[PDB]
């Protein structure tokens, strides 16, 4: 139901967000020496970082409106979480603004496709420097994986 031209634009946009997330983590390691995301992942629940559901994009319970709607809802959660980091630090802030623009640009394209197809439409605080810097490497990590799953769901509906 999704045209291949749309799928290739989605590929382009998810690879762009992934490259942004990669640079964010490089920079957090370089500037602030947070260089092991597997160690930090153990702290997500302590920091209250939520995960966005994509059950409608799994092959078992694939649904076109549901998958697309959950990808859009998920991308707004990540907009909100990036916004909650407040730049992380003067060294990371430019990299965060590019990620924020690329996430939001993609989320708008999804809404418009849902409109041309049929019908589209809570937060942790990060108060200390450590909370903001560790929040930055976990959100980038979670967003990478969330996009892999969403893209698999998208492929299936092509």
């Amino acid at each position: 139901s999704l045209p291949q031209s749309f799928l290739l634009k989605c590929l382009e946009q998810v690879r762009k967000i992934q490259a942004d997330g990669a640079e964010l983590q490089e920079r957090l390691c370089a500037a602030h020496k947070l260089c092991h995301p597997e160690e930090l992942m153990l702290l997500r629940h302590s920091l209250g970082i939520p995960q966005a559901p994509l059950s409608s994009c799994s092959s078992q319970s694939l649904q076109l409106r549901g998958c697309l709607n959950q990808l859009h809802g998920g991308l707004f959660l990540y907009q909100g979480l990036l916004q909650a980091l407040a730049g992380i630090s003067p060294e990371l802030a430019p990299t965060l603004d590019t990620l924020q623009l690329d996430v939001t640009d993609f989320a708008t394209n999804i809404w418009l496709q849902m409109e041309d197809l049929g019908a589209a439409p809570a937060m942790p605080t990060f108060t200390s420097a450590f909370q903001r810097r560790a929040g930055g490497v976990l959100v980038a990590s979670q967003l990478h994986r969330f996009l892999e799953l969403a893209y698999r769901g998208l492929r299936y509906l092509a």
